[PDB]
C-alpha cells in the first residue's frame, strides 16, 4: 500500500558523462516521447496510494518511470546510453508485466516503446 521512495536520481560516486548520444536522447528522444498524448502516466512513479493498487509494489520490484529518468538525464547521471536505454526497457517491460495485454495502459506503453525505438534508430556520434 505505502509508497517507496523514488528511483536515486542523483550519486556522487556513480562515475558519470556526458556523452553525445546522452545528449541526443534528453534532448530528442525523452522530449519526443515527454510530449505524446500517452506520456502523462509515466511522467513521474506510479502511485499506489492514490490509484489504490496496493499490489503494484509486490510485483514490480525495479520501478522505473520517465521522472526519474529526465532527472538523470539532467543530473549527468550516466555513463553511456545503453544505461538510459533500459532504463526503458524497464519502464515499459513493468507495464508488461504489472498488467494484462490490452490494458489501456499497455496500449500507451507500447506506442511510446514503438516512438521510442523510432527516435533511438538515429543517433549521433562520438567526439
Ligand atoms: C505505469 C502506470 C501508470 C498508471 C497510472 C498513472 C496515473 C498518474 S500517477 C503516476 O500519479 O499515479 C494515473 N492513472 C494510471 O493508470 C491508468 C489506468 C487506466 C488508463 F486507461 C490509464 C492510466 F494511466 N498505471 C496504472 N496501472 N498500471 C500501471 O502500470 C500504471
Amino acid at each position: 500500500s505505502m509508497n517507496p521512495p523514488p528511483p536515486e536520481t542523483s550519486n556522487p560516486n556513480k562515475p558519470k558523462r556526458q556523452t553525445n548520444q546522452l545528449q541526443y536522447l534528453l534532448r530528442v528522444v525523452l522530449k519526443t516521447l515527454w510530449k505524446h498524448q500517452f506520456a502523462w502516466p509515466f511522467q513521474q512513479p506510479v502511485d499506489a496510494v492514490k490509484l489504490n493498487l496496493p499490489d503494484y509494489y509486490k510485483i514490480i520490484k525495479t520501478p522505473m518511470d520517465m521522472g526519474t529518468i529526465k532527472k538523470r538525464l539532467e543530473n549527468n547521471y550516466y555513463w553511456n546510453a545503453q544505461e538510459c536505454i533500459q532504463d526503458f526497457n524497464t519502464m515499459f517491460t513493468n507495464c508488461y508485466i504489472y498488467n494484462k495485454p490490452g490494458d489501456d495502459i499497455v496500449l500507451m506503453a507500447e506506442a511510446l516503446e514503438k516512438l521510442f525505438l523510432q527516435k533511438i534508430n538515429e543517433l549521433p556520434t562520438e567526439e
